[PDB]
C-alpha cells in the first residue's frame, strides 16, 4: 500500500544518491577524456605535417632506411587516426552534418561492416523480387517507379553507409561511391522517362540488368562477407589460410563482374543506337547512354585495377 | 642535409614516444569511460523501469507529493538519458545503420541545431530560386524534374537530420517527420506525371505553392534561429524576457502558416477536382491530391495544438 510504496521509494532515492554519484563522476572522465582526446588529434595532425614536410625536403634532397621507417610511421599514424575520430567528409558533412559518426573500436568497426553487408544483403533479396515482378509478371509503369524510386533510395542509403565506413578506417575506394552517384543519376533519368516505344524496347533490357546485377550481388556479398569474417578470425589468433580462400573466390566471382560490365557497355550502346531512331522524342534515351557507359569504364578499369594489385601483392 | 633530416627524425622519435604513450592512456580511459558509460546506461535503464513498475502500481493503488517528486524524478532521468547516447530509432538503424550520433555535450547539440537551422536556410534559398526559375522563367520538363529530385533530397536529408535531433534530447514533434515522408511521396508522385493537359493544369499552382512554402520556411528559420538564441542566452546566465518575443514571433508568424494549410487544403481539393475531368488519363493527379490533404490535416491540426500547448503554459 502507501507504505510499500513509501519504503520502495526510500529504497529508489538511495539507489539515486548512488547512480547521480555514478554519472558525476562519468560527467568528469567524460570532459577529461575529451580534452585528452582533442589533444591526442592536434598532436597527431601536427606530427604528420611536420612528417610531410621532413618527406617533401628528403624527395627533393636525394637514406631507404629512413624512408622505410617513415613508411611505416605513416601506417601506424593513419590507423592510429582511424581509431580516432575523423571528422566528416564534405558528403557527409551535407547530408548528416557535424556529427562524429566513430565507431571507435575494432569490434564496432567490424559489427558496422558485417551489419552494412547484411543490409546491402536484404536489400538485394527485396530488389530482386520486384526486378522479377517488373521484368516477367506486371508490366505496369507504377511498379516500375517504384522500382526505380528504391534502387535511388538504396543507392543513396548506400552511399551514406559508405562514407561512413571511409570516415573511420575502410579503405573503400573512392570509385564505389561515384558508382552509387551515377546508378542513383540513371535510375532518377529512368524516373522521368515518359512512355512510349522507346522506353518499351528498353525497359525489358534494363530490367533483366538490374535482375542480374542483383544476382552479382549476392555473391559479392558471399564473398564479402566471407573475407570480413576470415580477417577477423586471422586477426586475432584463429595468412596463407586466407589468401588460398580469398583467390578462390575472387576467381570464382570475376567472370559475373565481366559479364556485369559487358552488359553495361551492352545497355551504353543499345541506348546510343536507340537515340537515333526517327521515333526518338524523349532526351532520357541519350542522358540515360551515358551512365552506363561511364559505369562500364569506370568499374572495369577499377575492378582490373583491383585485380591488378591483389595479383602483385 | 642527411644531418639534419636525421636530428629532425630524432626529435620525431622522442615526440613520437611521447604521443604514442599518450595514445595508451588515451585507450585506457577511453576502454574505462566505455564500461562506466553501459554500467551507468543499464542502471538508468533499470532505475526507470522500477520507477515506472511502480507508478502502474500507485495509479491502480489510488500520495500527491510522490507524483511530484515521481515526475520531477522521470523528468531529469529524461535529461541524463539525453546526455548518454540513446541508441538509434528504427529510421536511423535503417538507414545510417548501428552507429552512434551522440553529441554529448550541450554545446555540441546546440551546435547541431544552429548548423541544422543554417542547412535549412540554405536550402530553402536555393528551392526558391529554382521554384523561382520553374514557375515563371523557364517551363521545361528537365527542370521540374530537377526541383522535384532536389525537394526529394532535401526532405530525405532533413528526416535524417531530425531523427538525429530527436535521438539525443530535442523535442521534435513525431509530425513533423511524417511531414516529410508524406512530402517526398507527394514529390515522387510529381516525379512520375506524364506531361499533359492535366499536368499543365497544376503546375503552376504547385510550384506557386513551393515558392510560398519556402519563403515561409524563411520566416520559421529567422524564428526558430532567434528562439535558440534566446533560449541558449537565457539558459547560462544572460523568463519573461524570453517569452515576450517568443510570443510576438509567433504571433507575427502564425498567418503565413494558417495561408500555407490553407493552400495545402486549397491544392487537395483542386487535384481532386482535376481526377473528375474526362481528359484525365494520369492516376497521379487522385494519388496527389491524398498527400495534399494529408499534409493539410496534420500540419494545422499540430499547429493549433502546439499553439494551444504554448498558450496554456
Ligand atoms: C575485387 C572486388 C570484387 C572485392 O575485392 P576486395 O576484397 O574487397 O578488395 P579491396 O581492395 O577493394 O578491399 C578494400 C575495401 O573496399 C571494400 N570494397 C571492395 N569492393 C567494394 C564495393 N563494390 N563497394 C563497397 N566497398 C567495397 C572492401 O570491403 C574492402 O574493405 P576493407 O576496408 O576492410 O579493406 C571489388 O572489386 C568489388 O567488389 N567489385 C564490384 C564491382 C561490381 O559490382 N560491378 C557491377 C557488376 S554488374
Ligand atoms: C509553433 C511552431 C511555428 C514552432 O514553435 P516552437 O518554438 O518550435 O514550439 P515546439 O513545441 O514545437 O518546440 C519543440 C521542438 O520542436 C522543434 N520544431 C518545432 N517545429 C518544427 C518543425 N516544423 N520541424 C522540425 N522541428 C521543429 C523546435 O525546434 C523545438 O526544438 P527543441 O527540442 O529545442 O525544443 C511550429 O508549429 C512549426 O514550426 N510549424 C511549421 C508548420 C509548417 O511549416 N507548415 C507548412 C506551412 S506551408
Amino acid at each position: 500500500p502507501l507504505g510499500d510504496c513509501l519504503r520502495d521509494w526510500e529504497d529508489l532515492q538511495q539507489d539515486f544518491q548512488n547512480i547521480q554519484e555514478t554519472h558525476r563522476l562519468y560527467r568528469l572522465k567524460l570532459e577529461e577524456l575529451t580534452k585528452l582526446q582533442n589533444n591526442c588529434t592536434s598532436s597527431i595532425t601536427r606530427q604528420k605535417k611536420r612528417l610531410q614536410e621532413l618527406a617533401l625536403a628528403l624527395k627533393k634532397c636525394k637514406a631507404q632506411e629512413l624512408e622505410n621507417q617513415m613508411k611505416e610511421r605513416q601506417g601506424l599514424f593513419f590507423d592510429m587516426e582511424a581509431y580516432l575520430p575523423k571528422k566528416n567528409g564534405l558528403y557527409l558533412s551535407l547530408v548528416l552534418g557535424n556529427v562524429n559518426v566513430t565507431l571507435l573500436s575494432k569490434q564496432a568497426k567490424f559489427a558496422y561492416k558485417d551489419e552494412y553487408e547484411k543490409f546491402k544483403l536484404y536489400l538485394t533479396i527485396i530488389l530482386i523480387l520486384i526486378s522479377f515482378t517488373c521484368r516477367f509478371l506486371l508490366n505496369s509503369r507504377v511498379t516500375d517507379a517504384a522500382f526505380n524510386f528504391l534502387l535511388v533510395w538504396y543507392y543513396c542509403t548506400l552511399t551514406i553507409r559508405e562514407s561512413i565506413l571511409i570516415n573511420n578506417g575502410s579503405r573503400i575506394k573512392g570509385w564505389w561511391v561515384f558508382h552509387h552517384y551515377v546508378s542513383t543519376f540513371l535510375s532518377g533519368v529512368m524516373l522521368t522517362w515518359p512512355d512510349g516505344l522507346m522506353y518499351q524496347k528498353f525497359r525489358n533490357q534494363f530490367l533483366s540488368f538490374s535482375m542480374y546485377q542483383s544476382f552479382v550481388q549476392f555473391l559479392q556479398y558471399y564473398y564479402q562477407s566471407g573475407c570480413l569474417y576470415r580477417l577477423r578470425a586471422l586477426g586475432e589468433r584463429h595468412v596463407e589460410g586466407f589468401q588460398s580462400w580469398m583467390w578462390r573466390g575472387l576467381t570464382f566471382l570475376l567472370p559475373f563482374l565481366f559479364f556485369g560490365h559487358f552488359w553495361q557497355l551492352f545497355n551504353a550502346l543499345t541506348l546510343f543506337n536507340l537515340a537515333q531512331d526517327p521515333q526518338c522524342k524523349e532526351w532520357q534515351v541519350l542522358m540515360c547512354g551515358f551512365p552506363f557507359l561511364l559505369l562500364f569504364l569506370g568499374n572495369f578499369f577499377t575492378t582490373l585495377r583491383v585485380v591488378h594489385h591483389k595479383f602483385h601483392s
